[PDB]
């Protein structure tokens, strides 16, 4: 029925782009649009310019002040570094210019140049016309900066103000007078931002003066946001300098000010089809698997203007604006509708060098996506990221009630629900207490779309939005293309408060939220239920301080690998082995878990707080990623992490990244030489587990005792047998140098412990007990505990330093380890080349205890403990006392 012409007309006014499929036709008419700004821009400033000087110099202590709608507001000054010295406004009607310094009490000395342009620009402002002469006596209020100053400056640039003699800004009569209004930073008003655009909206002319320097101003920000205009970014023009110089040209500025946020040869680029059939793709690089193309000559001066438009709706959809129900936004609601269009269009993959117009015109218009509003369009195709279940899932009518817990101050969780393509979902959040909320969607890093990579160009470059500011009680309603995981996103929180969160029109995806020490056999049911209907593309976990978000897919190919199929058996391994496994290892303070009878009993033997959230609460949530692609390699670092194989709960890498969170440098010896050993941990630990518990043996040759005590017993011939040690095991600064020898001086003290306690079980609970020790040293009251600590000859707490160079991990593990003990570890120290400052030399041998001769423990497995053996190192080294398992040695 509808011609896309219609459709078109009707999608600017509602956002409703549903049925718009025509990009090449909203491309013309943002040509046409674009074109519309630009000659109102020429006309205007070439108007103000004239041929009077353009020299403009406000100095280091000055602010840039930015335009935003760009059409309606616009730079006035531009330096040849390219900063925005001044704005002009034309928002809600009216007429508004802003300066970032206060160019008033400048105009007798270093802008006496500028005073012309000045008075032309005060004409504009008095009378919308630059060359329209001022009455004598114009009456003029000034607030918020010296009146006389002001005015003797007016006057010296050749107009005759008179003072209006009461505030135009407070006083609403007064406004209707004046003839204009002169504001700095030291305005009082009422809503200062609502009446500044009131002032405005009803025709009084404003004039701002940044008037603090090169600080920022909460009252500058706010009269400006009244303008439409934005105060440039922290320290101003301190560095640049910038300034106008007496060369620059009326053409040139007209030129650039008519240019300054837009982008009419992307338009005509995109009209035409003309997109570039010559990239050297020749030059892109590619590492672990991923290839970039940042230095491919033209591709970044592109991709950078394609980063101006995006920034640009991103700013609105970051404040919750809905740019469909703001006045005289067009240019930019032609933008989003004509991404909206091309959606439509999409087919995937697609190939840099085999598909350039396609490609390239889908690169601009996955930067341009408006999340905010009552009504939009899915994408047709969404190709590696989902398909026709997340298309299809149904939402709810009604509004649904979660209870949400933020396990620390700063970060984001998952909500539960998503929003389905194309479909008006309704967000509010209540009981929010200090904490500041935002909404997002998605948790895609940038680099799992790879579309650099040939012919995986697959899935939009931008999956994860903005996040979206909520305030409390106030409702938020989005559209996505896509469709997404929806997160809430924290700062400023209470660890362990909870929000409520509202939501409308939100699809369920399968959600697993384990319940902090509850009964979880009916939520997992739940789960099971949910997979097995198989409505869902996605995903999400909750247990513990872990969340995972995951294809499907991807997570089924896990269960029915290495679990045969079952889906209770691998959420209860996901659960214990991995999860639980790790965050009991390291003694936080776990709900409805004590600690085990043995820790319990050494921390009450130590009189030690275990238990306390104070302490040991636990820490904020590690995210995982399971999906098609990683940021980096096949998988990737960071939080999320990103994997791509799927999500083994057995596996050796899930549990290595997650050591990484909960790694301490107090833990560390020589600082980063354990920044891939101390993490191990958590791994080897599982692995022993795995072995005992299950049977498998796995990553069994991790831990190379057999190496790591050649090199000892080679070190310690020399001269200082400490350094020897050290040079050949600690000095090594490569990544994973060593990785498998150091390794083999943390599980040392578990077969001592074991030994120590006459249990061959106990041996892992010193790495918990020292997990406990340190996190006391790092916050306990330090004079009144320390001797609990074993620090007793310490005036202040030790330092956390994680440097290579420090002793800061040396001492702590060799105060702990010698403290646990009840002997003092300084032998095995020197055996393994790891010195210690004297401070904590002193505290060892203030303990009095008898020296652990030094030791060493020997196996030629790493998870099956029963055949260890231990060496007494203390008057020589003996023979290596393994053979090599399963191997023919030479006779
Ligand atoms: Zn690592």
């Amino acid at each position: 029925m509808a011609t896309q012409e219609e459709i078109l007309d009707a999608a600017l006014v509602s956002g409703d782009s549903s049925q718009l499929t025509d990009s090449h036709l909203v491309a013309l008419r943002l040509q046409q649009q674009v074109e519309r700004i630009r000659q109102t821009r020429t006309q205007l400033l070439d108007g103000l310019y004239q041929n009077l000087s353009q020299a403009y110099d406000p100095g280091a202590a000055s602010m840039w002040v930015l335009p935003a709608n760009p059409d309606n507001t616009l730079p006035f000054l531009i330096g040849d570094k390219g900063r925005v010295l001044a704005s002009l406004s034309l928002e809600a009607g009216g007429r508004g210019l802003a300066y970032g310094t206060n160019v008033l009490t400048q105009l007798s000395g270093t802008n006496a140049a500028h005073a012309p342009l000045l008075k032309r620009a005060v004409q504009w402002l008095v009378n919308g016309d630059p060359g329209a002469a001022t009455a004598k006596d114009f009456k003029v209020s000034v607030v918020g900066v010296d009146k006389t100053a002001a005015l003797n400056g007016l006057k010296s640039a050749g107009l005759q103000p008179a003072d209006a003699a009461c505030n135009a800004l407070t006083d609403a009569s007064c406004a209707s007078t004046s003839k204009l209004l002169v504001l700095g930073n030291g305005a009082s008003a009422a809503s200062l931002s609502a009446t500044v655009r009131a002032r405005l909206q009803a025709g009084l002319p404003i004039l701002f003066v940044h008037t603090n320097g090169w600080n920022q101003s909460s009252t500058g920000q706010q009269i400006l946001a009244g303008l439409g205009l934005q105060e440039g970014p922290y320290g101003g023009n301190y560095w640049d300098k910038d300034r106008v110089p007496s060369s620059r040209t009326r053409t040139r500025s007209v030129e650039l000010g008519g240019a300054y946020g837009q982008d009419p040869a992307l338009v005509q680029q995109i009209v035409d089809g003309s997109w570039r059939t010559d990239y050297d793709w020749s030059k892109c690089t590619s590492y672990v698997g991923r290839t970039t193309c940042d230095d491919v000559p033209g591709l970044s001066d592109f991709s950078k203007r394609v980063d101006v438009l995006k920034g640009a709706l991103d700013a609105y959809n970051q404040k919750a604006q809905n740019l469909f129900a703001l006045p005289g936004t067009t240019s930019l609601r032609l933008w989003l509708l004509w991404a909206d269009a091309v959606r439509q269009n999409i087919r995937y993959p697609m190939d840099k060098a085999a598909d350039t117009a396609r490609f390239q015109e889908t690169f601009v218009a996955d930067a341009i996506v408006g999340y905010v509003r009552e009504a939009g369009a899915a994408q047709k195709e969404l190709g590696s990221y989902a398909g026709q279940r997340q298309q299809s899932m149904p939402v709810s009518g009604s509004e649904e009630t979660l209870t949400l817990t933020l396990p620390s101050a700063q970060g984001f969780t998952a909500i539960g629900r998503m929003a389905a393509p194309g479909k008006r979902l309704s967000i509010r959040i209540e009981d929010a207490g200090q904490a500041s909320l935002a909404v997002g969607l998605n948790t895609q890093r940038i680099g799992s779309t790879r579309l650099w990579n040939t012919r995986q160009y697959d899935r939009p470059r931008f999956l994860k939005s903005p996040d979206i500011k909520l305030q409390a009680n106030q409702s938020v309603a989005l559209v996505s293309p896509y469709g997404g995981l929806l997160q809430l996103v924290y700062s400023g929180a209470t660890p362990g408060q909870t929000v409520t969160v509202k939501v409308t029109g939100a699809a369920s995806q399968p959600f697993l939220d384990i319940q902090p020490g509850e009964d979880s056999s009916q939520a997992i049911a739940d789960f099971i239920q949910a997979l097995d209907a198989d409505k869902a593309d996605w995903l999400e976990i909750r247990s513990g301080s872990v969340e995972v978000h995951a294809k499907v897919e991807k997570v089924r190919g896990s269960i029915d690998k290495d679990y045969g199929g079952d889906v209770q058996r691998f959420i209860r391994e996901l659960n214990e082995v991995f999860i639980d496994d790790a965050y009991t290892l390291a003694g936080f303070a776990i709900p409805n878990q004590a600690k085990t009878p043995a820790i319990q009993q050494e921390c009450a033997a130590r009189g030690w707080d275990c238990d306390s959230e104070t302490l040991h609460k636990l820490p904020g949530t590690q995210h995982i990623n399971v999906d098609q692609y990683a940021q980096c390699g096949g998988g990737c670092s960071g939080n999320p992490y990103d994997q791509t194989w799927g999500l083994n709960p057995r596996g050796w890498g899930e549990s290595h990244e997650l050591g990484h969170n909960l790694q301490v440098n107090r833990l560390k010896v020589y600082g980063g030489r354990s920044g891939e050993i101390s993490n191990q941990i958590f791994p080897l630990h599982k692995d022993w587990r795995v072995l005992r518990e299950f049977g498998q043996n796995l990553d069994d040759t991790r831990v190379n005792y057999r190496n790591a005590y050649n090199l000892i017993v080679a070190g310690r011939a020399e001269a200082d047998p400490l350094a020897g040690v050290n040079k050949r095991l600690w000095e090594d600064p490569g990544t994973y140098a060593l990785n498998g020898e150091r390794m083999a001086f943390y599980t040392q003290w578990v077969h001592y412990w074991a030994d120590l306690k006459n249990d061959p079980l106990q041996g892992w609970d010193i790495w918990t007990l020292l997990y406990l020790h340190q996190r006391q040293v790092d916050k306990s009251d330090w004079d009144a505990n320390k001797a609990a600590l074993g620090y007793g000859t310490y005036a202040q707490r030790p330092g956390n330093s994680g440097d290579a160079s420090s002793t800061d991990g040396n001492d702590n593990l060799l105060l702990g380890l010698s403290w646990l003990t009840q002997r003092d570890q300084r032998p095995t120290f020197a055996l393994w080349g790891i010195r210690t400052s004297a401070a904590a030399q002193a505290q060892v041998a203030a303990y009095g205890f008898a020296e652990q001769p030094a030791f060493f423990y020997a196996n030629n497995r790493t998870n099956e403990y029963s055949t260890v053996k231990l060496l007494d190192m203390s008057q020589g080294s003996p023979a290596w006392p393994f053979p090599l398992e399963h191997h023919h040695h030479h006779h």
